[PDB]
């Protein structure tokens, strides 16, 4: 399934998507991606829209 991440970091902004077997797996992908790009923020996830957000 496609999952989406909305980025609202201090300097990293925009959107990315990933193909994952479940939301827990997508969460791990996105949190690793955010960490690796220096984003340390607050997270939401909406299971109806398959969308994660991270905000600094």
């Amino acid at each position: 399934m496609q999952y989406k991440l909305i980025l609202n970091g201090k300097t990293l902004k925009g959107e990315t998507t990933t193909e994952a077997v479940d939301a827990a797996t997508a969460e791990k992908v996105f949190k690793q991606y955010a960490n690796d790009n220096g984003v340390d923020g607050e997270w939401t996830y909406d299971d109806a829209t398959k969308t994660f957000t991270v905000t600094e």
